[PDB]
DNA sequence: CTAGGGTCCTAGGACCC
DNA sequence: GGGTCCTAGGACCCT
C-alpha cells in the first residue's frame, strides 16, 4: 500500500527564465528584485550571485553589500506563468495526479502510473528531461512515499538532479533530519523547537504526542506524525483560488491620507483587471484593505461585501487610516477581495 | 533593512440551537 | 455549551 510521489521544482525559476531569454545574463550574477530605491527585496538569484550569499527574501541593499556587481532586473511574469503552463501540460503527458504548489513546482502521485514500467525514479528523470527539451530550462525532483519527504528530497540534489528516498530508507533519513526542513515549520516554531531541546525529527520521535498536543496544538500533531514519516495527505488536483490581492510599498513612507487615496486608486484598476480573469461579474465574497506602518506592524479590514467597489474600498482605508493609524508613516497600501466559495 | 503573490490556522464574540 | 460565521492577526509557502 506504498504510493510513489514525485515533487517537481525548478531550479532558479525566475533567474533561470532570464538566462534563457537573454545569454549575456548566464555568468554573471543576477537577480529579480525590486532596487534599493525602491525598499525591495530579491525574489531570487542565479548561482553566480548566490556565491556572493545572494538568498530570497534578502533586503536589496543587503544584496548589493554582498555582491556590488549584482544585475537587478524587473521580472517578466507573463514569462514565468508561460513556462509554469508548459511543465504542467508536461506533467498531463503522465498522470491527472497534478497538484501545483506555486509557479514552478507540483507535487504528482505516480502510484498508479504505467509509464517507464512504473518506475517513479524514471518517470521523474523522463520529467525533467522533456522540460530541458521543449524549454531549455532545468529542473530537480524529489521522489518519496509521502509528499513532504518528497518535497524535501527534490532540494537535495538541485540544480539538475534528483534524490529518491525508498521506504527502507526513510527512518535512517528522519533521525537527522533538521525539523525546519519540513515544508510548514519555519524561523519562528524552529526557534521555539529549539530552545526546548528539539532539533532533528529523532529529538521528536523521543517526545510524548500529548505533550505535543499540549504545547503546539494541531501543529504538535503534524510534528508529531511527520517526524515518523507519517504523511497521508493527498495529490488534490482540484484547488481553486481564494483570493486576490494588490498592494505596493513606496519607496517613500506616507504621512498624508491624500497621499494614500492617491495610490488606492492606482491599486484599483490593477485588482479591477485581475478579478476580471476569473470572475467577469466581479462577484466576491469580502473585500478589504491593508497597511502596513514605519514599524512594520500590519493591519488589515475586510468585510462581507458582493461585487469589487472602489468607494467602498477608499472608505475603508480612510477608516483604517483614521482608526488605527495613530500618527505612524506608512509604507504599504493594498488592496484585498475573498472569492466565492464555489 | 526588510516584496508581492498567496494558503492555512487560531481565537473571541455574534448568532443560532 | 457546541457549530458556525465574522473578523484580525500571524506563521508560512513560493519566486
Ligand atoms: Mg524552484
Ligand atoms: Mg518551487
Amino acid at each position: 500500500g506504498s504510493r510513489k510521489i514525485i515533487h517537481v521544482d525548478m531550479d532558479c525559476f525566475f533567474a533561470a527564465v532570464e538566462m534563457r531569454d537573454n545569454p549575456a545574463l548566464r555568468d554573471i550574477p543576477i537577480a529579480i528584485g525590486g532596487s534599493r530605491e525602491r525598499r525591495g527585496v530579491i525574489s531570487t538569484a542565479n548561482y553566480p550571485a548566490r556565491k556572493f550569499g545572494v538568498r530570497s527574501a534578502m533586503p536589496t541593499g543587503m544584496a548589493l553589500k554582498l555582491c556590488p556587481h549584482l544585475t537587478l532586473l524587473p521580472g517578466r511574469f507573463d514569462a514565468y506563468k508561460e513556462a509554469s503552463n508548459h511543465i504542467r501540460e508536461i506533467f498531463s503527458r503522465y498522470t491527472s495526479r497534478i497538484e501545483p504548489l506555486s509557479l514552478d513546482e507540483a507535487y504528482l502521485d505516480v502510484t498508479d502510473s504505467v509509464h517507464c514500467h512504473g518506475s517513479a525514479t524514471l518517470i521523474a528523470q523522463e520529467i525533467r528531461q522533456t522540460i530541458f527539451n521543449e524549454l531549455q530550462l532545468t529542473a530537480s525532483a524529489g521522489v518519496a512515499p509521502v509528499k513532504f519527504l518528497a518535497k524535501i528530497a527534490s532540494d537535495m540534489n538541485k540544480p539538475n538532479g534528483q534524490f529518491v528516498i525508498t521506504p527502507a530508507e526513510v527512518p535512517a533519513f528522519l533521525q537527522t533530519l533538521p525539523l525546519a526542513k519540513i515544508p510548514g515549520v519555519g524561523k519562528v516554531s524552529a526557534a521555539k523547537l529549539e530552545a526546548m531541546g528539539l532539533r532533528t525529527c529523532g529529538d521528536v520521535q523521543k517526545c510524548d504526542l500529548v505533550m505535543l498536543l499540549k504545547r503546539f496544538g494541531k501543529f504538535g500533531r503534524i510534528l508529531w506524525e511527520r517526524s515518523q514519516g507519517i504523511d497521508e495527505r493527498d495529490v488534490n488536483s482540484e484547488r481553486l483560488r481564494k483570493s486576490v490581492g494588490v498592494e505596493r510599498t513606496m519607496a517613500e513612507d506616507i504621512h498624508h491620507w491624500s497621499e494614500c487615496e492617491a495610490i488606492i486608486e492606482r491599486l484599483y484598476p490593477e485588482l479591477e483587471r485581475r478579478l476580471a480573469k476569473v470572475k467577469p461579474d466581479l462577484l466576491i465574497a469580502r473585500q478589504g484593505v491593508k497597511l502596513k506602518f514605519d514599524d512594520f506592524q500590519q493591519t488589515t479590514q475586510e468585510h462581507v461585501w458582493p461585487r469589487l467597489n472602489k468607494a467602498d474600498l477608499i472608505a475603508t482605508a480612510r477608516k483604517t487610516w483614521d482608526e488605527r493609524r495613530g500618527g505612524r508613516g506608512v509604507r504599504l497600501v493594498g488592496l484585498h477581495v475573498t472569492l466565492l466559495d464555489p
